[PDB]
């Protein structure tokens, strides 16, 4: 069980957003705390990804690119799991100090995206996703979005992605065919959600000075340098189906 030993050992712990929960639920306050949470989670996503089996086989530039394209999906998938295990998924458990109820979903001006994130969260229950299946699926999501012109060493990426798909198939095997279809459909469903959030993030960065929404340093860098490559079609998700 070497592969799952590693995935369990490197899984990040709790990350707080730093939100002041006794101020009013304003658009600016909620979105600023979400941006701060993103900046804080990015630290952990980088350390997690660098410790994955085989990740250092990738060329160093492909290592940062793959993190910088897939962070949205990774973070939404993990938040869906937190919500499913914590508030059972009529709320969104972004962080222990940033839990969205319906009021916050409206004041954030993200209600429709939050609905879709809630549906993602509920699928962990409907499909009875095990912790091992969650861990393998999440690792795969790191290897599920790349430039259309390819990475600096695409061949090493294709081998690594192959091997993570094989590990997912092994966890299922330890009926099988139905399960694999269900899980790969679930993985595919993350990308349209992440794309809606990529669009929201970009639009909000552009008009941030006017809606009093603060963007941390690495969030502002990634949203203005990398996210527009996704929105303009230069970087695309790899779908199973
Ligand atoms: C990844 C984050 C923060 C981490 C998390 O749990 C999921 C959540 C999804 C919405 C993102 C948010 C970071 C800040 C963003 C990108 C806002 O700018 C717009 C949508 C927000």
């Amino acid at each position: 069980p070497i592969f799952l030993n590693v995935l369990e050992a490197i899984e990040p712990g709790v990350v707080c957003a730093g939100h002041d929960n006794n101020q009013p639920d304003s658009f600016a306050a909620l979105l600023s705390s979400l941006n701060e949470l993103g900046e804080r989670q990015l630290v952990h996503v980088v350390k997690w990804a660098k410790a994955l089996p085989g990740f250092r086989n990738l060329h160093v530039d492909d290592q940062m690119a793959v993190i910088q394209y897939s962070w949205m999906g990774l973070m939404v998938f993990a938040m869906g799991w937190r919500s499913f295990t914590n508030v059972n998924s009529r709320m969104l458990y972004f962080a222990p100090d940033l839990v969205f109820n319906e009021y916050r979903m409206h004041k954030s001006r993200m209600y429709s995206q939050c609905v879709r994130m809630r549906h993602l969260s509920q699928e962990f229950g409907w499909l009875q996703i095990t912790p091992q299946e969650f861990l393998c699926m999440k690792a795969l999501l790191l290897f599920s979005i790349i430039p259309v012109d390819g990475l600096k060493n695409q061949k090493f990426f294709d081998e690594l992605r192959m091997n993570y798909i094989k590990e997912l198939d092994r966890i299922i095997a330890c009926s099988c065919s139905r399960r694999f279809y269900q899980l790969t459909k679930l993985l595919d469903s993350v990308q349209p959600i992440a794309r809606e959030l990529h669009q929201l993030a970009f639009d909000l960065l552009i008009k941030s000075h006017m809606v009093s929404v603060d963007f941390p340093e690495m969030m502002a860098e990634i949203i203005s340098v990398q996210v527009p490559k996704i929105l303009s079609g230069k970087v695309k998700p790899i779908y199973f189906h």
